[PDB]
């Protein structure tokens, strides 16, 4: 019931992605039996300080999706103003400002945007937020040697 | 050494996919630590008997990739002339005719082509190959009720 509608919605999101796959992103569920676990990658955008870097994500969708957002974690360590120690992200689109008409594509696009411009307000990683502004060269070194 | 060059090649394949993602397909590795396991989906092409159906794959790449192809299996049951009982596929591109300059994109494109036109010669599933030709209506029913 709850899980029937969430499975149908994830399949609808999958249909959207395959018809018009977004650039900079890869993403696919673990399997049909594990449709609620997706793995994704995002590549650092051109003209960003993360340009060309590759970053690895897992999205774990709840059974009442899309009433609630997936849990989103970076599964490879990252040094980023908007990512907590355990890899969880700080992004209002998938937290307090979640909308039930957002899709997997919405989510991946919004995560990619954190590599276009980090959010400096109330950062999850304050050292990363300060270093990003104060010393971009050293910030790049910390990203690489994480 | 062997595994360093295979990791670099998988990251290169990942870069190709994110820059120009192919339509009809989703695909992403499990994680960086498990870069050798990818999950993918293919959607039944327009004008095929599988039109709009969604099919689920796992690709397990060996440590000496791209000298050897990944093992490719459908992880959801499928009734298809070129798929064995355990989900393994019969496709020369990823078997005897593997080329070391093929990529993940090459592989996914070639698997998608089995849903454009099945291969009738020496089929892995002879009942499916016969039914596909002899009774398309019943073949569609067997696909759906697998
Ligand atoms: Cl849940
Ligand atoms: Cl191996
Ligand atoms: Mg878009
Ligand atoms: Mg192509």
């Amino acid at each position: 019931k709850m899980s029937s509608s969430s499975k149908l919605r994830l399949l609808s999101d999958l249909q959207q992605l395959q018809k018009d796959p977004p650039e900079g992103i890869t993403a696919s569920p673990e399997s049909e039996n594990d449709l609620y676990v997706w793995n994704a990658t995002i590549t650092g955008p051109m003209d960003s300080i993360w340009e060309g870097g590759i970053f690895f994500l897992r999205l774990t969708f709840p059974e009442d999706y899309p009433t609630k957002p997936p849990k989103v974690k970076f599964t490879s360590k990252i040094f980023h103003p908007n990512v907590y120690k355990d890899g969880s992200i700080c992004l209002d689109i998938v937290q307090d400002k979640w909308s039930p008409i957002y899709t997997v594509d919405s989510i991946l696009t919004s995560i990619l945007s954190l590599l276009e411009d980090p959010n400096p307000d109330s950062p999850a990683n304050p050292e990363a937020a300060k270093l990003f502004v104060n010393d971009p060269k050293e910030y790049k070194k910390r990203v690489r040697k994480c």
